[PDB]
């Protein structure tokens, strides 16, 4: 029906037909009298992945044959929502599968919702690892995402009485036909243990051993016939495992519990044992791998043809590891294995925030690791003579910098150990990786300057465009041609359309339609009745205190006690949802879901207020959610205490869909602001430089209280009862933080924030405005394609070129 969605050929659709009809016939076995929607949703699915499976054996094939440079992309989190949609989109196959299932008698968008989330992931780092596969594969780069196959994800949320409650996501429960298991490249993984040494230098003995075996998913670039692997390993005991006889096959499932569940916990460090132990896991049998690969081409050459980019500190055992394997085993000298290992690693930081940083205990490494522990003793000891050379009779620096941490505890700082030992590290944003140098990392710089760098993060225009909103892609496409989705800055060309009355026409009447989709969305499955011509204020990511939620709700406050105070004067309406996760034991995030409920409970049932303002909690938040409210959106909330969000990405998708931004001079905003002019952003509030100012005099919340009679006010209906009638006291730890204990400053932002939304409100008013900037944001969203991210870290970190032609079909 639209053209970005492809060609719908006769040959195709009647291939596309039988197919179909054999996959329901033989793999599934049903007839149509029988058939679920959940068994055409199967049928469909293993169709459209027929068609990827030659292009995958032919891209492995051309990877052997030519033997590039392999990037190997580590990480504990990989959050890849659905796949189907996804995979017709980047073969070209959307329209004619839409018109086969269309000739069967069904609606394949009714068939896309029956699959489940891959939800590998927490948020923001877990997606930023999804898109960068995407956008590898996209730019021909012989790439491989390894991770972990947890058998739960992140847990679906409920909320009852206002409260989260999580429940399991057992998304494997129906099968995947997108993995296939790899049985025969099972590898062994060791844990606990001793050291002895030898004549011939060290052995790691007395082992426990759990099998990892690995699952392939096919990564598809957009339309070049590039298909990469995502391989997940999955934790298996061996056979003899503690071999009374019955309770020693059920004690198999404590080595399986390895691969069992993704820790919930975004932003607070925990040292937990298994956590350490799929740390290890998924390091062990990933270098196994790369190592077997490498030698079916001397370990000079090793840097030359693998790279390892390790995302955040969790696999940072890699480090260790990469030693052990070419000292212990294939008996390279230390210096030499060194300088191999620093020459093949790099480290992406994506938080300063302190709690987040892993810090594990030496007691634990001790026990689980203790072969790794001495090595990074050894590693510390000649990082430290380094620093002792450079900066003599310096004292304190080699405390700061140690990778060995005294105290009631010695804990390792993992940070530390991947600065140490990679080529390259990078923050994620240009104002977070100039904070790494300036603050938390500066001792650092000053030793290794040449190791730093930026590479600010991006989005896919495949899943976060064409796939979410082929409405708009759709228009875009009409003017500009379809070349923009794997080249990005091609949306710069709309510029010369911003006074074309047809087009800006077109953009909102795009907006329009994907609201009524919206709300009708949220009638039928949530039972909630909204008002689609009023201004969607959105604020979607994960719950926590530095994201202040909590600032959006004491304005959502301030608009209904101004709306009670002079009822009938005019008000723009607003619909304000918030939605997002919180860490299951996070008391204080869980306080403030259950706050924006309570709010939602008196203004949504308060008869003077009627449709000019509604306050909804949007439940279960996830990457299938985000691809439907994104593009319904009008006011994307990016509001973060200055120098807490290191980039942000959900930022991004909102710019790229026709939101405008109200928020800080925050991670990537500052840029995004940037790239669109700061007249077409709504900028508000501290800079960094301003909270810094703060802190030195020191935060007084009191005077913030004292001073704005509108903040007072609010500040007394939450603590006498007002939002919790039947639980007066409810609140209290919310006041009781937010007066003597905030560390991200709510109050200081409140005015300013306040001020800027009501300029907000003012250019809402007016369409034709408000589209013509949400025209000039659209068309400077092209900087903050994860396309241009991957080209910047292919040439200035892993050292290959990219590449745009197709692979032959
Ligand atoms: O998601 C995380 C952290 C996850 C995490 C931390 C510690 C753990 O122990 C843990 O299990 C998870 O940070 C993201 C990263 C980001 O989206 C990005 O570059 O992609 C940029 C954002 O500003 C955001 O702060
Ligand atoms: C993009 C995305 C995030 C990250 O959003 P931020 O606002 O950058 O924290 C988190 N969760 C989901 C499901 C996303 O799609």
């Amino acid at each position: 029906q639209i053209s970005v969605r492809g060609l719908a050929g006769v040959e195709n659709v009647t291939e596309l037909k039988k197919n179909f009809n054999r996959h329901l016939h033989f793999t599934l076995v049903k007839d149509r009298n029988v058939a679920t929607p959940r068994d055409y949703y199967f049928a469909l699915a293993h169709t459209v992945r027929d068609h990827l499976v030659g292009r995958w054996i032919r891209t492995q094939q051309h990877y052997y044959e030519k033997d590039p440079k392999r990037i190997y992309y580590l990480s504990l989190e990989f959050y890849m929502g659905r796949t189907l949609q996804n995979t017709m989109v980047n073969l070209a196959l959307e329209n004619a599968c839409d018109e086969a299932t269309y000739q069967l008698g069904l609606d394949m968008e009714e068939l896309e919702e029956i699959e489940e989330d891959a939800g590998l992931g927490n948020g923001g780092l877990g997606r930023l690892a999804a898109c960068f596969l995407d956008s590898m594969a996209t730019l021909g780069l012989a790439a491989y995402g390894y991770g972990i196959r947890y058998e739960f994800g992140i847990f679906n949320q409920k909320i009852c009485g206002g409260w989260q409650m999580e429940e399991a996501d057992d998304w494997l429960r129906y099968g995947n036909p997108w993995e296939k298991a790899r049985p025969e490249f099972t590898l062994p993984v060791h844990f606990y243990g001793r050291v002895e040494h030898t004549s011939q230098g060290a052995k790691w003995v007395d082992t426990q051993v759990v099998l990892a075996m690995p699952y392939d998913t096919p990564v598809p670039g957009y339309r070049n016939n590039v298909v990469n692997t995502m391989r997940l390993w999955s934790a298996k005991a061996p056979n003899d495992f503690n071999l009374g006889y019955i309770q020693a096959v059920l004690d198999r499932n404590l080595a399986e519990n390895i691969s069992r569940v993704l820790y919930p916990n975004d932003n607070f460090f925990e040292g937990k044992e298994l956590r350490l132990k799929q740390e290890y896991f998924v390091v062990a049998a990933t270098l196994q791998d790369i190592i077997r690969r490498f030698k079916s081409s001397n370990f000079d050459a090793f840097p030359d043809k693998v790279a390892i980019q390790l995302n955040d500190t969790h696999p940072s055992l890699a480090i260790p590891e990469l030693m052990r394997v070419l000292v212990d085993l294939e008996r390279l000298d230390w210096d030499k294995a060194w300088e191999v290992t620093v020459k093949t690693c790099a480290y992406t930081n994506h938080t300063v925030l302190p709690e987040a940083l892993e810090r594990w205990p030496v007691h634990l490494l001790e026990t689980l690791l203790p072969r790794h522990l001495q090595i990074i003793y050894e590693i510390n000891q000649r990082f430290l003579n380094r620093v002792a050379a450079a900066f003599p009779g310096d004292v304190d620096r080699l405390r700061r910098m140690s990778l060995v941490e005294e105290g009631a505890v010695k804990r390792i700082n993992m940070a530390h150990l991947c600065i140490a030992g990679s080529h390259a590290v990078n923050g994620v944003a240009r104002i977070h990786s100039e904070i790494l140098k300036k603050t938390i990392f500066k001792d650092f710089y000053e030793l290794e300057p040449h190791k730093f760098q930026n590479k600010t993060n991006g989005i896919t225009p495949r899943r976060w465009l064409v796939l979410c909103n082929p409405g708009l892609a759709e228009i875009i496409a009409e003017r500009i041609g379809e070349e923009y989705i794997s080249d990005l800055d091609q949306l710069r060309k709309l510029l010369s359309y911003v006074d074309d009355e047809a087009f800006i026409r077109d953009v909102a009447k795009v907006k329009q339609e994907n609201k009524l989709k919206f709300a009708a969305y949220l009638e039928r499955e949530y039972k909630v009745h909204i008002n689609p011509n009023s201004l969607f204020d959105v604020q979607v990511k994960r719950i926590h205190e530095y994201k202040r939620q909590l600032l959006n709700c004491l304005h959502v406050i301030t608009l209904y006690n101004r709306i009670k105070k002079e009822p009938n004067k005019f008000v723009v309406p607003r619909t304000v949802m918030i939605g997002g996760k919180a860490a299951p034991g996070y008391h204080m995030a869980k306080m403030i879901i259950k706050l924006i409920t309570a709010i939602g409970d008196v203004v949504n049932h308060d008869p003077v207020v009627g449709d000019r303002l509604r306050v909804i909690f949007l439940e279960n938040y996830r990457v299938s959610l985000a691809e439907k409210v994104i593009p319904a959106a009008d006011l994307s909330e990016q509001i973060s205490t200055a120098g807490t969000e290191a980039s942000g990405t959900g930022n991004m998708k909102f710019m790229l869909n026709g939101a405008l931004t109200i928020g800080t001079m925050d991670g990537a905003n500052v840029e995004m602001a940037e790239e669109a002019g700061e007249e077409n952003f709504f900028i508000f509030g501290m800079r960094v430089e301003d909270v810094d100012r703060l802190d030195q005099r020191g935060y007084n919340a009191q005077e913030y209280y004292d001073r704005i009679p509108e903040l007072r006010q609010i500040i007394e209906q939450l603590s006498s009862g007002f939002f919790s009638p039947k639980q007066p006291d409810l609140f209290k730890d919310i006041v009781n933080m937010l007066m003597h204990h905030d560390r991200f400053k709510v109050f200081a932002d409140y005015e300013e924030y306040v001020k800027c939304q009501e300029r907000v409100s003012a250019l809402y008013k007016n369409p034709r405005e408000w589209t013509r900037m949400v025209i000039r944001n659209i068309a400077t969203s092209g900087k903050f394609s994860s396309d241009r991210t991957i080209a910047q870290y292919a040439r200035e970190i892993w050292g290959v070129e990219p590449s745009r032609q197709r692979l032959p079909a």
